[PDB]
């Protein structure tokens, strides 16, 4: 178990913004601003910074060229300049490897602290950031697929409940999550601002990131991503969706990028912000729980992630999961689903919902 | 192959209604009128009459109480009452079984005429039904899911091109096919109305009624019909979608009655109307052409489909397709799909896209 | 002064397939159609620009063409056969109006056409023959979150409703729904061929002129996009009326006016109108829930403007005053009236407009 | 100039819920269930305890029974119990009057304190509530029109620089405002979660309620609410929109209760939970910033609000602006307003925009 420091925890806004190694920047410049519509904040030979419709700090993606695609941060806002001295004294009495640069990392952001958490993930606190336009009522530029905010993070972690402690401890309250009647949890979602998540834990193989989410203001939105992909004749690279949660009963779509990080649309979750929110639990067989309308879950959706770099720039190891797999204990060969509980009709053994089998 | 007659074709105006024989009237007026919010015209012990939110004729629907699920008929409205009396010398000409009757066969319908059709379906033909009041403004009645028109049927023939050149016939234009490059036909789309189809044909043992198709407003009204759908724990009765069609342009859903007959939910198809109106053919191995986001196609949707009966009501013999089989092509073992013509990124072989093999 | 229905048979209309505005500044009109409300180029040089819908595969919906007075040129429907072509020149020869037959065409992309001083007074085209282009249906990499998608009706200010109606129906058109009074004043009728509310529309006023031409999109969130494009470029005052629904058609709707003041329509959601016994829709025209169905005013503009229109010389046509009741006067002028419920006093309007104007 | 108190403020969260009294509880129920589609946790004779398609709490409205039409009570939801003790000893520092309740107030509240404001408004401030059953995936109840969350409260005020500094000691950030060139403020949005607002400040008689806001999903929704009050043929109670806001940037309606109480239906504003959120301030007569379309505001929703009462169940008693009024400098016999700043073309003298 990770201990609770007696250094307070740093008050973190919200997600802010990742920083993605790509190795083409071309070709990763013409997925996220070409086909996504994501609106260039600065770019080089060797970076594109890019924003959300409604952003109005200077960025919620930085595209760093690199040998090996990866994660290299993933960015939360903190509340005071001062939060951002209580993150690096909390990390350090965590034992953990921290970095401080007084002019930022990237572009646009001042003070920051990027430590290597003890997850293994690199995160990085910040408060300083060129405010650049706000292009929340540019409806000249919107687009029919208008990514409008960048909602969260997924990370994926062999120990949910050992991550889960620390990201409560850090000041994130456990929405929903997914367990069985064996003890066993399989992902959970937290926040800090309110909506149902800022990040999230999958259980899996890591430290690698599942994803990174932005919104849309609308449904239709995230449908004219699927067909703007169809008529580009990329549907391959549409990986699941578009579909209902059950958790975080959001509309969604999971794309690849061209060095196949993976990026969720996503839209219209609901209110966080209360401290006794009812945190939901969802049993692991309950069919409904990820698709709401009972459809199956793609294998790569739970085997394939994005390594992530430490501090040096270099990958960080895997370390492997050793409780149950999502994967094998519902769509599996000794797997189990059920549309009612207590219900055989309906319920799916050994294969997947809607007539399918794992590859 | 199915000689043009002299007698001259009737001047078909549109589906109309089908009348689908169900084995328990009241779990299917669960479905039809609780679930799916059809409209009540006229019900008692033995028949349930359903109409569209717009529909001005008496009905869209009949569910007749009846040992064995099954379609009773396929109705088209025609021009004017002379059109009755050409159909009954149409189809006479062709040699099928016809019974014409002065009061209907159902009620709210007057003069009809009901064949056993070359390729084994019961077809009716009216002119005269009782008008209704037409719900079409109101919205005190709307719900998140209104069902708005009656849009078309399809078929499951084992002889594509038989049957198309017998529709061509009566009038049918064809708007969009399936084939291969060998000269193998899968599937045809034809219209009478203004819109992608009255009717279609899909390559299957038959004759089998594949599904009656209801139209909605917007995309979000077929989203709200999933959703509720999870909120009474039915998502298995979700078969496939929702999805944008290639085929017909249309935002679509399948869902499945208690005696497993399939309604499609359909919207935003384009018009027709021009006699110029260009074909659109799509090659059966293209991933893009049912699904336009490359989403898989569950093998249910392409054996299963609903019996149909004769002029006695008895069901009417299955005659097995030896042409090519979509599914095998496509998704079977030896199956094959593009994204891309020619490009072995994004194809899949031996089994269904984004991960899935068969169950 | 009725228009005697000819001997000879109507040709068969498909639907509304282009109109032939002329506009006074190329470039700006270009903005407009274009950089604004995102229609696709089929052609464009010096002179014109010729313009299409996202479904369209038809060679244009719109064309605008350069000359020294802004006005409708023609407005043009697609008959079925060619045959058609001169069965329209036939009729209209012998309704007494002047035509006049290119078989190759006025504009780029239509072949063999009739052109018609029509008894109204407008310029209607009449061909089969046009040059097909890419259908650009499932082009959503083209796709504009206000995209137009189809071009829908016409819509025409003329001063006796009924005279045209009776002429309409003749050539084809079924009625739809109208506007009408106790006393027996018909204000307006909206009329078909292809299977919709409408391929024309005649609005009872001062005439010749064009009311607006209208286009289709998808869903109604497209027209309240366009509406947003235009306070984000700060032309929000070339919004006339609305975003609304319909009373008459059901559908949701805007108006909005080009650089010369041509009225654009942008329509969505209608119903079917192809049976032959369509029941027809006749609502009074004190009903304030008639032409806003949430009872919104209509502002006086919208009764009173609309474009001029040519004859087949290109000059401006007279305009002949209508003498029975004008519309707006009965429902919003000094001695008009409108109601919410009929026969209730509460939430009616007197001397005045709706909503509190 | 209302002081900043010693003591510090309370962690307000959000606003969350209104006490409205009506007339005639049977209309008023046919209006919020049968028309709005709101959802019932209790009633019996006196009150109706109504809540949103995603709330948890007890409820977001309740209405209750008594002789003069009135907003009772504007509640705002705190962090932790001590806040409630902050939240007292704050007002009664500020002079006003306050009344505490260990078992609440209405129903499904705890332990509750109603305070009358420094600008004469009845606040309740609480933490404890009962939790119900959450519809958010009750997609079997939804409605075409499904009014999801409460929103926001707008408040009439005639001094609207005297009510901000005093919202902002209470820890509410002003995100926009509508000033003019000669140093009037004639309405401010300020909030505590991360939204445009909680409540807002509407310059002019008061102190009044000029509305209570709720959410949809989607714009269509608002829509739906239109189209619906037409069938029902009560369009006559359709006072406003739909339209794009200016301000806030969110899809709007504003409709009329049996006893005008007005209700705003709203979707899709923005977010503002950092710290420096940037602050927007629109002219007063620039002709998009209520109506980003243009279309004109009609004189009732500038003139027309609510009664409030005291913590006796008295009226309050109305006092008079003295700075000049929106109404009377847009759209009045001397008003004015514009489409593009500085432009002759497209602006309005003496009447309001597009025809009237
Ligand atoms: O004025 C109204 O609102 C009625 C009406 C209905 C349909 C139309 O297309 C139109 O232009 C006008
Ligand atoms: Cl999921
Ligand atoms: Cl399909
Ligand atoms: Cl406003
Ligand atoms: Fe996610
Ligand atoms: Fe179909
Ligand atoms: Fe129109
Ligand atoms: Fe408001």
């Amino acid at each position: 178990e990770i201990p609770k420091p007696v250094a307070p925890a740093p008050d973190i806004l919200r997600c802010a913004y990742a920083e993605l190694v790509v190795t083409d920047l071309a070709k990763s410049r013409n997925f996220y601003v070409d086909v996504l519509g994501l609106h260039v904040s600065y770019e080089d030979e060797n970076q594109i910074y890019l924003r959300s419709f409604e952003e109005f700090i200077h960025h919620n993606l930085v595209l760093t060229k690199g040998p090996v695609a990866a994660l290299k941060a993933m960015a939360f806002r903190v509340r005071t300049p001062e939060d951002v001295d209580k993150a690096e004294a909390y990390y350090q009495e965590l034992g953990c490897r921290t970095e401080r640069r007084k002019d930022g990392f990237v572009k646009g952001i001042g003070d920051a602290l990027r430590v290597e958490d003890p997850l293994g993930f690199p995160y990085e606190f910040f408060f300083e950031t060129t405010h650049v336009e706000r292009l929340h009522m540019r409806y000249d530029l919107y687009s029919a697929g208008e990514l409008v905010r960048l909602d969260h993070f997924n990370q994926v972690t062999p120990d949910v409940p050992r991550g889960r402690k620390y990201l409560e401890d850090l000041g994130f309250r456990v929405t929903e999550d997914i367990q069985d009647d064996e003890g066993t949890t399989y992902a959970a979602w937290m926040h800090r601002k309110g909506t149902v998540q800022d990040t999230a834990l999958t259980g899996g193989n890591g430290p690698r990131l599942h994803h990174v989410a932005f919104s849309t203001h609308e449904k239709h939105n995230i449908i004219q991503i699927c067909d703007k992909m169809g008529a580009l004749r990329i549907s391959d690279r549409i990986e699941r969706g578009p579909g209902r949660h059950g958790v975080s009963n959001a509309f969604y779509l999971y794309i690849l990028d061209p060095d196949n990080h993976r990026i969720e649309i996503y839209t219209q979750d609901y209110y966080t912000g209360d401290p006794d929110n009812p945190t939901i639990t969802w049993n692991v067989h309950d069919n409904q729980r990820r698709d709401w309308w009972g459809n199956p879950v793609v294998p790569s959706w739970y085997t394939e992630a994005s390594k992530v770099l430490d501090l040096d720039g270099n990958v960080q190891e895997i370390i492997e999961r050793t409780d149950d797999s999502e994967l094998e204990v519902t769509i599996g060969a000794d797997g189990f689903s059920f549309t009612r509980a207590g219900d055989e009709d309906g319920s799916y053994h050994g294969q997947a919902s809607k007539g399918f089998k794992l590859g």
